[PDB]
DNA sequence: ATGAGACGCTGGCGATTAGCTAATCGCCAGCGTCTCATCTTTATGCGCC
């Protein structure tokens, strides 16, 4: 079962991945601004954890093959 | 009062492996008899409401 096919490369391409997204959304979604020259939100990016969301999965019977 | 979450060559070959109707034409077709009787029907020939 542990074949393990992943190689390093693929997780700092995560890492990569995740760094331009979060500031091309972070532009993207957020168009108007306020009055004293800030981004209006109507749309908020959430950055949640990969701990948060296993451990949630582990902690509740809800697991996942 | 820390220790899980992230899993391969396949497609494109050969080369097995397996299996099937169809289109063209030819051949060749159980048959032999008699008796006996039986009925019809036809060709021609003869008659007026």
């Amino acid at each position: 079962l542990d074949k393990a096919g992943f190689i390093k490369r693929q997780l700092v391409e995560t890492r990569q991945i995740t760094k331009h997204v979060a500031q091309i959304l972070d532009s993207r979604m957020n168009t108007k601004y306020d009055e004293n020259d800030k981004l209006i939100r109507e749309v908020k990016v959430i950055t949640l954890k990969s701990k948060l969301v296993s451990d949630f999965r582990k902690d509740f019977q809800f697991y996942k093959v």
